[PDB]
């Protein structure tokens, strides 16, 4: 959803603060009869203060929507309050508040960093500075890459000196849950962003080929692994594609970071060279559902299972 | 109920403090042998303080009375707070004490504005002033009109620029709750005093011709619309007679406002027509029983019914 | 579903018995691999019997499926001892059979038939001829109409001397229940079929209007009136013309009962009689999103209204 | 546990009757003060009938023993009905009745094959039988091979022409459950006993590889493949090899089915063939541990995996 | 109590049959005006047939009292019959029902036979004509000693050649349980009625000194041990003399077996003996608070404890 | 298990500084591939901080380790701080991190030692010096010797002038509790480290004989009585005799109280005296096992017991 969901901005001494939406006054928005000319203007409840423009009703669970968010929840708020405190932290100035809450954002995202940010273990929960850099990144108001330091976090189920795989964790969220029962995602994310060793690389290889068998390894170029469901590879590829496309069209730029070509999946590394050299959709998906015929260790799977045997 | 069920008045500085009662105070008074001559004073109860006169032991609920509140929720203590605070804003002199005291209040009311009050997204919560003004509308000591801003609340279910719409959750409350299950009534408030430009009103009129097509459109003269059951109509018309009549015989003044001719029920704006014209209740109540021949918007049903086949 | 997904054929006696699949048998096929050869012929388990042909899987609930139906409740074994005893109570021969079993048909309306066949204060659960005609229409086994004593039931909401109106509870079902949370239906049945004199459909269009004022009234030509929201109607249209356009196609022949032209909404009326003259979707579909002019009993309305204020 | 730990014998027209104990006759022999000379001997309580040898107490789940039978079930008396309904088929000659009651069997196999017999959706439930051959397989008084049909249950995860993959379900287990909670173990048995073509068996190593790729596929040589975690391989090559050690010392014959070479986990195929060669546990095991070279059908991972991504 | 409160004698044919009470005549008679002219007569419920004499109505728990029985329970009837069985294999003469009715029994003792009669691993739920046996020693109307199969029951915890051990379970018991949470009690019944050997007398005594060390070794002279605590002989050295004293005045038989004097406790068989020769409460009393000198097995306590420590 | 499994050291002004561990960080150590060059080092996790050495693995609980600990348990972290805050009243030198961070110490002991000083009725929540000498007694950073007021706690159900005994509580724990039910284990402190008069040892040892006769009285030599189940003598033996052991080849010195020969059980003084000539575990052990023929009081049994009669 746009950040225009969770905030309205209002203008203190030349500098642009930006303010959580009640959700009576959410609620109360979903009830008005509006103006077509008011639909993309910031709604007045009498009661609960401002309330999103009207156009974006959809992006709200209704006893008729389901395919919203949960805006009555408490997370609702605490999502609100993390990008308000990150808006805040910049000073947006008037020609640009419009383009900064029309960016669209991962709800599921912001979810897990509050996560982060409420665990007195995390060091989200210490750091000022760095929390406001991961929700920063996550709101693609910086160009810094997620590493393991700023990720949106989750259950850590394998840590090298390289690499951190989190579980996401989107079926248990209060705003915005993923419904299907059947789903399962993780992430790999950098620990640093300097260049990884052999070894290094190859312990992240054999943990997925072993433990990860039914799962691509793929990226959506944002400069971290995903390790999706084989039978989702297909939805992934329209998505990554659509973005890249709809960059093409809007100017902005399209720096895509295709990985380690020993960790990607093999056909998902073609698909996105292919993407990367400007073809069109079809000549891309085509390559996902090829069997290539070559790969980067061998005998990874054997040394594991040799391992467990003792 | 009275004022005097939920405050007692206490007297410094020659300017009147209220006090609300203790439940327990109540408690022992509804135990009490008091002669006819103290049932009009208010009682001491040595243990627990002040409390009511004699005289409403009715206004409470017993094992024996279920038509009056229950005293020992902390809803009645919020209540009387909430009258007390109020009273308080005011420095009622020893002439009007007995007065103000005797008012006849809607405690369902009372209860509305105390859910308003204690919820951080409602401007009450917010606004000293507000909530003041809110709470000597209902308790009679303002000649001010209930608006959207300064209403007893409940659920919006419809919203417009001249209107909002509140479903009355008289079901839930705590200190009197609505019996009947049966029970539905909703409430339109002005958002401001002013004239309503015709478009506004006919996106009201479409929304109750849609949506509320079993409820009539009535009003009991104070400036706001009142949504209620067809098969209740009646009843409502014996109250608002009753007050008509008890003010015509008490002296005070009679301005009912007859709401917009467009918006009200047909058949009611002729019963209070009549009513205002000087007529007895049963030249007024046979004016709700005629089928009148005439109306203000013709095809407002099919246009809403023709924007949900889209 | 088609009934091949509750029963396959059995011969004794160049006579066909059908018989009800275990549902552990279908949880077996559902694990089961097989060649494409084999995708149109019934599974064999080696230790529950028969099981539907693999092409059906997808009409069963998996993990990954929610668009079929539960067959492992106690439900599914009555539906489909209810389809084999009138499958039974004919004597399919062989070159019958794999036509039968193609049958689609709802399984909402078959679950609905148990409901009524087990309560014993329903005449169904007393007449095994009654049940037996009124299972061999739902299956499409019997050109007779659905009438008021062979309905497929639910709660009953208004009856007349003509009429008996029914609500679909197909949000508590069992086997396949409807899960939106916001489906209201309901059905109007002929008791007889006799031609019905105007008082009796002035009392049903009167307490359609009054009681289901947000609801079109449309049908699919079998016979009975559906009382269904209106921002569904335009699904409804798609499904009655793919209907009527697949039995173009197949030969199959389309008598559509366009019912009486005063209950039936107006649009509705146009869409069905434009498709009964044989014109396209488009043609057909947009007769569905005008406004049409003029409506056969004026004033029933307020009848009603008035008859409620008292 | 031993077959005495469930019945008795009982002689009758010299033909031995057995009987299963009542788990008070248990409770009481496990309170019971016993010569030395009687513990091999059945122990009599007063109340409650015969009881167990009181060399048997360790079989028995106690305050203090956690590695027996929680024999006050309803399971345990299932169980030896099943094993006395299966003595009882025989008419087992004096000569003989001590050596059947020593005969060690799996309580988890017959505890499974009740659950089967007790589900009228299963062949065995029908078979009285198929019910013997089945229970008599299990407490090895047959020398046929389990085969599906026969075998001990559980749910079935893939079958196809050849094979029937099942999950054993010892966790639920109520007589003798596996405790840890981290138990997987999955069976495959023959649904015939005929040679079985290529394809069947490349459909089986596909669904072995892709999902159950951190899983053995080793044998006990009784006809049947065992899907076991890597981590307890070396513990099944312990009890296999005692159990063709303690046969070579005993006389029993020792026929091993390796089962085809193409399925079985290429280093147990060596273990076992060694194993069958006569060389001493520590050459066998040590085979276990080596990482060997070479295998059957190349490329059926990525051939799922592409099918997957459609 | 008195068997005259479960049943009522009815005559049929010179032989007199008994009959269980109604709850509610118990019920109906505990709120009946009785003149003290009927208190021994039976008492005519109108509604719900013959109640027992109201003499008997402490007997009965009431709002006012705790120290009688729970005669609503289930557990009242299955008593009530167990007498009325065994009161009916006898033949009462009218000379004899007077006496019979008037038998004080332990309403504990008949409770756990019904806990017997009812289990089917119980030989009692197989015999009925041990179970009338039973019976008929618990009601006094048999010379029969109580012995292993004959005895009230309860849960075995020891079991040899000679001996059973039962811990009486009277604190979950329905109708009469014993109220004091700190209640324990054991029995030690023949297996049978031979002399022992002392090798089986041995082990008996070290299971008693080992765990049982907090506990007397008693009896009440019927041929069997009770095992109470040593903080409770004294009341029961009470209750055994009452008995014999009562006994002696009446002309009953006084025969009291002294048991086995290596079993019994020392001071016990002093204050019995004692009362067997003839000698007042105070001279058999004090016995039981001497201390005296010297006893049977020695090191039986050294043996079982060599034998944990193994 | 070690103290370096509850925190890390920090360096602070050349005087060392204790941190808790994060139980996030010790579960993302868990999951970690890690260099053996690195298994004796402390794990940097990026999000939760330190965490202890991955050698330490096996003293956490789980999917596959229950022979841990509950690290996750909010008792963790009131452990880990204990230990922090009695480190930290040292001022541990870098010369000595390594060597008390490796000692081995009793996790239930340390638990209970929690209990005490978060319970305000204990002298322990008052007095941060008492506590603090208890702590470190217990992570054997101090040689002064556990006594009553330094006691880990418990249950006491026992004292006098010299002696409490304490049941130990070990089942209800949450951080590593004992596991068998079964378990029952006492501890008898020294109120004052005096010489204790001849009565009050009468005392105790009247009070284990009546009350804990199945127990051993034994000792590990620091100091106080341990109250063990016979059955676990043995066990006991080999955890001393491994600690004499240690210690002689690690040089530590073994002071071994033996306590008073009239309380300590017979045999386990020998097995222990005989420890402390220097003699094998063979020859002590077999001293367990013997039965000795003598003891220190006599007839304290029969005074108990005619106690209880009165
Ligand atoms: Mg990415
Ligand atoms: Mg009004
Ligand atoms: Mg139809
Ligand atoms: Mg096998
Ligand atoms: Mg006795
Ligand atoms: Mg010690």
């Amino acid at each position: 959803a746009e950040l225009a969901c969770f905030c309205y901005p209002h203008l203190e001494n030349d500098s642009y603060k930006f303010i959580p939406f009640n959700n009576l006054a959410i609620k109360a928005m979903l009830t008005a009869k509006v103006d077509k000319k008011d639909m993309d203007k910031f709604y007045d409840s009498i009661i609960y203060g401002i309330a999103p423009p009207p156009q974006f009703k959809k992006r709200y669970n209704t006893n008729d929507n389901s395919r919203g968010m949960n805006f009555e929840t408490i997370m609702f708020t605490k999502v609100a309050m993390l990008i308000c405190e990150a808006l805040n932290s910049l000073k947006v100035t008037q020609a640009n508040v419009s383009n900064v809450l029309s960016r669209v954002v991962s709800i599921r995202h912001l979810e897990n960093l509050v996560i982060r940010k409420e665990n007195p273990q995390d060091i989200l929960f210490h750091s000022k500075d760095l929390l406001l850099k991961s929700t920063l990144i996550a709101i693609g108001q910086s160009k810094e890459i997620e590493t393991t330091i700023t990720a949106e976090g989750g259950e850590i189920v394998f840590q090298n000196a390289a690499f951190t795989m989190w579980k996401l964790t989107y079926l248990e969220h209060q705003l915005m849950p993923i419904l299907d029962q059947n789903f399962i995602e993780y992430k790999v994310t950098l620990n640093e962003d300097k260049p990884i060793s052999d070894v290094h690389v190859k312990e992240l290889v054999a943990e997925l080929r072993w433990q990860y068998n039914k799962f691509a390894v793929i990226t959506h170029g944002k400069g971290h692994y995903r390790i999706v469901k084989y039978s989702s590879v297909a939805n992934h590829a329209d998505r990554v594609y659509a973005t890249f496309k709809s960059n093409v069209k809007t100017g902005v730029n399209n720096d895509f970071n295709l990985l380690d070509q020993r960790i990607i999946w093999q056909n998902w590394y073609a698909f996105t060279s292919s993407m990367k050299q400007g073809n069109t959709l079809d000549v891309c998906k085509r390559l996902l559902f090829q069997k290539m015929k070559p790969n980067p260790f061998k005998g990874l799977s054997t040394d594991r299972k040799m391992d467990e045997v003792s």
